[PDB]
């Protein structure tokens, strides 16, 4: 998994800098959303992340997509410190 292992991307969104490094963890600026966990097809699932005022423990769901670059699509917080990340990545390429 040692071709993509560790490949960073960083997105600017909202004032938070994201960052998801593959297989590894995902950051929302210094804040942890989530240790990778288990994958799903192009599903890549990171859980455990930092305590959550009035919320869960923060995770994350990354859809990796087959692309030219590195891309952090779109992140979408629709419930509280649950978040939804869209990419597109060569490492999802055949
Ligand atoms: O207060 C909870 C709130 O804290 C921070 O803003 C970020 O982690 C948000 O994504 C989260 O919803």
């Amino acid at each position: 998994y040692r071709a993509i292992k560790g490949m960073e991307t960083k997105r600017e969104i909202g004032g938070y800098t994201y960052k998801v490094v593959f297989y590894e963890n995902v950051f929302q600026d210094s804040i942890l959303l989530g240790n990778f966990a288990s994958q799903e097809g192009n599903v890549l699932k990171y859980e455990n992340g930092q305590s959550c005022w009035n919320g869960p423990h923060r995770s994350a769901i990354v859809t990796v997509e087959c692309g030219v670059e590195n891309e952090i699509v779109s992140v979408l917080e629709a419930q509280k410190c649950e978040y939804l990340i869209k990419m597109k990545s060569p490492a999802a390429c055949s």
